[PDB]
């Protein structure tokens, strides 16, 4: 099976958004709205906005799961490759296993799925602060997108999905995610190639 990918953004208008971080050699995370491709450096906070029309009802929550990009691939658990799972960098709460991590929430919840063995972590919706109009999680990604048997240079992506209080969907958006040492040149050179497309 393949989790769905299809944008929806449902009774409540859900979608993302995302910083305008520029692409200088220092930039650690930065969005491509060309591409809807995220780049950023291994294991550095991802800061992911979540946007509404109206408020979720007590108990709505919000999981990231990662998939491979290409069809060829679909099926295939996304998680860390044989170094990085085994290098006991734990923050006491993601399983080693994990790629996608929620950083300074002690409310995530990591899931290995019983029937289809993959990964996702799950945060319960707040309201935003004083102050500001959407919500923000941080996300840490665990593994470089080239890592020798895990994504081996497979491009991901991440499904951010809204659910109710039993998991069902009311809301979903993705984008796609590279892993990367240098995440502002590569997203010049990918802009650049898209355009000389
Ligand atoms: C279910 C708890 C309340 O959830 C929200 C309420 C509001 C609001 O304006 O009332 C909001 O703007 C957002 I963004 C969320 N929200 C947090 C994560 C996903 C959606
Ligand atoms: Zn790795």
């Amino acid at each position: 099976s393949v989790p769905s990918q299809k944008t929806y953004q449902g009774s409540y208008g859900f979608r993302l958004g995302f910083l305008h971080s520029g692409t200088a050699k220092s930039v650690t995370c930065t969005y491509s709205p060309a591409l809807n491709k995220l780049f950023c450096q291994l294991a550095k906070t991802c800061p992911v906005q979540l946007w509404v029309d109206s408020t979720p009802p007590p108990g709505t929550r919000v999981r990231a799961m990662a998939i491979y990009k290409q069809s060829q691939h679909m099926t295939e658990v996304v998680r860390r490759c044989p170094h990085h799972e085994r290098c006991s960098d734990s923050d006491g709460l993601a399983p080693p296993q994990h790629l996608i991590r929620v950083e300074g929430n002690l409310r995530a919840e990591y899931l290995d799925d019983r029937n289809t063995f993959r990964h996702s972590v799950v945060v319960p919706c707040e309201p935003p602060e004083v102050g500001s109009d959407c919500t923000t999680i941080h996300y840490n990604y665990m593994c470089y997108s080239s890592c020798m048997g895990g994504m081996n240079r497979r491009p991901i992506l991440t499904i951010i999905t809204l659910e109710d209080s039993s998991g069902n969907l009311l809301g979903r958006d993705s984008f796609e995610v590279r892993v990367c040492a240098c995440p502002g040149r590569d997203r010049r050179t990918e802009e650049e190639n898209l355009r000389k497309k």
